């Protein structure tokens, strides 16, 4: 089998993106975030908290047939952001994009934090990481792709987000008109529960590439791209006014600047990623301070390659039994 499904920016800046998935019989509708850095299926439900729902679409057990209570299951998690959420869960039939799995884990949520609650776009999350990851207990639950993933042609899915524009997640098969050149893949690491992989280097703008090792997750459910300090700081020097604010929490840099682009190393290959992808606009409505799409990872304990390093490329998540990472241009 395979599935495909469009991804969508849930608006001009490319803050995250929303994949329509199908739950329960008959089908319920909702826009998920799919998220290659954590593992749990959740929704906001009809069991959520009533003034922590503002405008998202609910998923309602009790509507669908093949809903069962998978009795005494609780799940919490926190996200990097300090988001977070908790509640119970039932098994219930899930279909991406013409794929379907039955019996899958969908935790809904009793609680939600307000990042959650002040988004309307996102009705829940789609974990893609490693099912070791999955905080149901007492009985740890098993990711949409890893239930699914016998069944798919290949045991592979892809992400090709778009740049202020929709795109595509695959599962079971690789586009190869999706894509220009040749696909390179590299190791991964699943001892932290991520697609971790080590970048071969980077370079900003036209300048020098710099081969050194940058080990860091893939992870679409993460906005921008972190990284070390040192290779923050080399960027940023580029763009004249650009600079560290503590109070804003990052580099911002003048609105009227041109943004150079910046590459990374996949193996012997490199993805380019160009300057407009790094601008995330205005800090506030109106402000000619613009916040940039590259920011340290000196806070976060590890480098996160998110959608605006993603984004620059066609992404393979190759989950056969030694899983792999493959990138390529397009």
């Amino acid at each position: 089998s395979t599935g495909s499904a469009t991804t969508t920016p849930i608006d001009s800046l490319d803050d995250a993106y929303i994949t329509p998935v199908q739950i329960g019989t008959p089908a319920q509708t909702l826009n998920l975030d799919f998220d290659t850095g954590s593992s749990d299926l959740w929704v906001f439900s009809s069991e959520t908290t009533a003034s922590e729902v503002d405008g998202q679409t609910i998923y309602t057990p009790s509507k669908s047939t093949t809903a069962k209570l998978l009795s005494g299951a609780t799940w919490s998690i926190s996200y990097g952001d300090g988001s977070s959420s908790s509640g119970d869960v039932y098994t219930d039939t899930v279909s991406v994009g013409g794929l379907t799995v039955t019996g899958q884990a969908v935790e809904s949520a009793k609680k939600v934090s307000s990042s959650f609650t002040e988004d309307s776009t996102i009705d829940g999350l789609l974990g893609l990481a490693f099912s070791t990851l999955n905080t149901v207990s007492p009985t740890q639950q098993k990711t949409f792709f890893d239930n699914a993933k016998a069944s798919l042609d290949s045991p592979v899915f892809t992400a090709d987000l778009g740049y202020h524009a929709p795109g595509t997640y695959n599962f079971g098969f690789i586009d190869t008109t999706a894509y220009t050149g040749s696909i390179t893949y590299t190791a991964v690491s699943t001892k932290q529960g991520f697609w971790e992989w080590t970048s071969t280097g980077y370079a900003v703008g036209s300048g020098t590439f710099k081969s050194t090792s940058i080990d860091g997750i893939a992870d679409t459910g993460t906005t921008l791209l972190y990284l070390p300090a040192t290779v923050v700081s080399a960027y940023w020097a580029q763009v004249s006014g650009a600079k560290s604010s503590s109070s804003v929490g990052g580099y911002v840099f003048p609105c009227s600047a041109t943004l150079p682009s910046f590459t990374f190393g996949v193996g012997s290959a490199r993805i380019v990623i160009p300057g407009d992808y790094i601008d995330f606009g205005p800090i506030s409505t109106g402000s000619s301070s613009c916040f940039g799409g590259i920011q340290s990872s000196a806070g976060i304990g590890i480098n996160i390659f998110g959608d605006v390093a993603l984004k620059a490329a066609f992404v393979v998540f190759n989950g056969a039994t030694t899983p792999t990472l493959g990138f390529a241009s397009k």
